[PDB]
């Protein structure tokens, strides 16, 4: 074994903590999540389940203050790529949305729901490949092929699905689909549509009344807007599922060169 190979230097804070760690010998870069301690114990267990190119990789943890060794994403947060009131070019948004769907399909396939999808939690590597990040709110919604309904209110209000605010229990998967829809809206409009999806929120009422001549909707082309009409559906049982998102016209529209 090579001496010093287990030493990592903390080179800079990534966000309050998360530190950029660089290996003393190989100079490999990883992100180290440092948390001063059960909620963290659940995060580690779920992270140990994960292995997908669009999910932040988990390398392991040191017990010691908990240390989480995570995939370093040098491109930063998707959040920062969104220009206020503008968004980003549609081809870039579609590519990010494809990779988001890939990561969410993977998590749902192993029975995990993230529960807080938003641009702050979608990170980018050196090639701007998207990675779903931070499973501190994640939980199991399917185990031994049996679905468990959720009831814990959590997430982030502008991104959260209406059923969470309205119903005692709800299916996990439609909630993640909804937040992905809000992320898509943010990417294409550079603004979030409403403070929260409540009947008291005027902007949300305007949407249910199909007033798409207003912002953010009028900034969005008809093709992606049509997908958003199928995702941001109030009734989670009527809301489009991911298999059907994969069949959507805009989702399959050639837009971006390699
Ligand atoms: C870093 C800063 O981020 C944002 O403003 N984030 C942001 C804006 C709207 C929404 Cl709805 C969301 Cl979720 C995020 C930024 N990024 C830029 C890109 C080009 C030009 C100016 C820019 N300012």
């Amino acid at each position: 074994a090579v001496p010093f190979v287990e030493d990592w230097d903390l080179v800079q804070t990534l966000g309050e903590e998360v530190q950029l760690a660089v290996n003393r010998v190989t100079e490999e870069a990883v992100a180290v999540k440092i948390v001063d301690m059960e909620n963290i114990k659940k995060e580690i267990c779920i992270n140990k389940m994960l292995n997908h190119e669009n999910v932040v990789k988990f390398y392991g943890h040191r017990r010691e203050i908990q240390y989480l060794f995570l995939e370093y994403c040098s491109g930063g947060e998707l959040f920062d790529r969104i220009e206020p009131d503008i968004g980003m070019p549609e081809p870039d948004a579609q590519r990010f949305f494809h990779q988001l769907m890939a990561g969410v399909v993977y998590l749902h396939g192993i029975g995990i729901t993230h529960r807080d999808i938003k641009p702050e939690n979608l990170l980018l590597d050196e090639r701007d490949n998207l990675k779903i990040s931070d499973f501190g709110l994640a939980t199991v919604f399917r185990y031994n092929n049996r679905e468990r309904l959720l009831n814990k209110m959590c997430g982030t209000l502008p991104y959260v699905a209406p059923e969470l605010l309205k119903r005692r229990e709800f299916h996990a998967e439609p909630v993640d689909v909804w937040s992905c829809g809000i992320v898509l809206t943010a990417m294409l409009a550079g603004e979030l549509p409403w403070d929260q999806p409540s009947d008291s929120c005027q902007e949300y009422s305007d949407w249910k009344e199909k007033k798409t001549y207003l912002n953010p909707w009028k900034k969005i082309d008809s093709a992606p807007l049509a997908l958003l009409h199928k995702i941001l559906v109030e009734n989670p049982s009527a809301r489009i599922t991911i298999p059907d998102i994969k069949k959507d016209r805009w989702y399959n529209k050639p837009l971006k060169k390699g």
